């Protein structure tokens, strides 16, 4: 997260950390069994940690519990991102409390105009690197399609959204990706691609979560 603040420990206790021995994405906790992450993030061996708040030091709140199982969504497009959304079960049901909670799915899309909440532990940096050991947070308002595609000229499907500011500044990052995008209480969307960081005219994309409940929904059924 570049431009943000420190939320402060287990203030987000949805977050999760996807750990293969090192931090290398983010994620949701949506139910005691199941996270959401980007498709993007795929990859096998992963181990889910929760509570966490500096990833470096064991401070007393975390649940480390490995994936039994990850599915990428069937129409996954890796070239242009689209449909960068995954589901993974855990191997058994996280303890829920005070420092670990899950987050609702929304009922409806959020419109441009909205304030989310975005958090990670990625890169701070919009130039050269530097990565927090503790969770950033940022608030950044959903643009309008318009407004974006406009600027960045990349293309934008249906299935996302951009989120940020044009004047640059502030962003999510490398690291952030599969992170959550909270607005109005719900998980409205996910880390997913941008070009560079904080770059003036180059707001985050994140995926349309509003999009992809049913398939959520059905998917956590059977499985
Ligand atoms: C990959 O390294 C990076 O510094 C960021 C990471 C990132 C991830 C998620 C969200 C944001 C964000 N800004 N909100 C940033 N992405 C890039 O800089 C990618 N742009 S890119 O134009 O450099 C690019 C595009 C496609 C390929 C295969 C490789 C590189
Ligand atoms: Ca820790």
């Amino acid at each position: 997260i570049v431009g943000g603040y420190t939320c402060g420990a287990n203030t987000v206790p949805y977050q999760v950390s996807l750990n293969s021995g090192y931090h290398f994405c983010g994620g949701s906790l949506i139910n005691s069994q199941w996270v959401v992450s980007a498709a993007h993030c795929y990859k096998s061996g992963i181990q889910v940690r929760l509570g966490e708040d500096n990833i470096n030091v064991v401070e007393g709140n975390e649940q480390f519990i490995s994936a039994s199982k990850s599915i990428v969504h069937p129409s996954y497009n890796s070239n242009t991102l689209n449909n960068d959304i995954m589901l993974i079960k855990l191997k058994s049901a996280a303890s829920l409390n005070s420092r670990v909670a899950s987050i609702s799915l929304p009922t409806s899309c959020a419109s441009a105009g909205t304030q989310c909440l975005i958090s990670g532990w990625g890169n701070t940096k919009s130039s050269g690197t530097s990565y927090p050991d503790v969770l950033k947070c940022l608030k950044a308002p959903i643009l309008s399609d318009s407004s974006c595609k406009s600027a960045s000229s990349a293309i934008i499907t249906s299935n996302m959204f951009c989120a940020g500011y044009l004047e640059g500044g502030k962003d999510s990052c490398q690291g952030d990706s599969g992170g959550p995008v909270v607005c109005s209480g719900k998980l409205q969307g996910i880390v997913s691609w941008g070009s560079g960081c904080a770059q003036k005219n180059k707001p985050g994309v994140y995926t349309k979560v509003c999009n992809y409940v049913s398939w959520i929904k059905q998917t956590i059924a059977s499985n």
